[PDB]
């Protein structure tokens, strides 16, 4: 429940 956010950060840019 963390890296997912990092993956979203990736979808953000």
């Amino acid at each position: 429940g963390l890296f997912d956010i990092i993956k979203k950060i990736a979808e953000s840019f």
